[PDB]
Formats: C-alpha cells, structure tokens, sequence
C-alpha cells in the first residue's frame, strides 16, 4: 500500500497537504496527519495569520472544529467566489488538511520535509512532495482510526 502526501511551504506555522492528489482525508486522519507532522489542526485565528502572509489554496481541508479554504484573491472556481478564511457547511464528506507547526517561523518557510518526522514504523510506503518536486520515500504508519485504515 502506498500513501503520496503533497506538502506547501509553512505560512506562520501554517500548511496544506493533500493525500494521494485527491479529496481523501476524514477528521481523524486529519489529526493523526497534523500529529505526525509534530502538528495540530489550525484555529481560525492561526489560519487568518497565514492568509496575511500570502496564504491561499482552492482546496476544502480541515481545521479545528471547521473545513476551510483560505482565500485572498476571488475566484469563482474557489470557495463560491469569496475572499478570507471561507468555511463550509456540509463537512461530513472527506478532503484535504490544513495543520499548524508552532515552532515554524512567522514567515513563509519552503524548507524541505525530508520525511514524515513523527510517523510510526509499518508496511506504508509513504511520500513526500515538497514544492520542488523531490520525493522524499519511507516505510511507516500514521494513522491510528481502524474506520481509516479500513
């Protein structure tokens, strides 16, 4: 089994990653992605921080008790046209993460993850897509929620 992870540059501690580049990602994978990231799911107030700085996807991901895009510039294509930290309603289906690394600095930061630094050992062959487009491959495990795994 095979689990591909594409990762954006740190905004003020701030990522997105997406799973397998599609909508695969529930509330508690999410929490175990951000944990192995040495992580945690961002608050609004720590999401509106990073859109400050430049930071704006067209992907639903999840945060802290929500499902957001953050949005600078409108485009009808993304979160219905809206600009700022868009939240949508019907979030029992399954998307992308956002997480939060507080010891990142309160810049952009496009640093290279060479791994996933807090997953455990298993039989996942798991990657890494930074923004230059290295892959960065290791054998482990990080998800915790049998209703995941299964």
């Amino acid at each position: 089994a095979q689990i591909d992870l594409n990762i954006t540059c740190r905004f003020a501690g701030v990522f997105h990653v997406e799973k397998n580049g599609r909508y695969s990602i529930s509330r508690t994978e999410a929490a175990d992605l951000c944990k192995a990231f040495n992580s945690t799911l961002p608050t609004m107030a720590q999401m509106e921080k990073a859109l400050s700085i430049g930071f704006e996807t067209c992907r639903y991901g999840f945060i802290e008790g929500h499902v957001v895009i953050p949005r600078i510039h409108p485009n009808s294509i993304c979160a219905a046209n809206n600009t700022g930290v868009y939240i949508l309603t019907s979030n029992t289906s399954q998307y992308d993460t956002y997480c939060f690394n507080a010891s990142a600095p309160p810049e952009e930061d496009c640093t290279s993850v060479t791994d996933l630094p807090n997953a455990f050992d298993g039989p996942i062959t798991i990657t890494i897509v930074n923004r230059d487009g290295t892959r960065y491959v290791q054998k482990g495990e990080y998800r915790t929620n049998p209703e995941d795994i299964y």
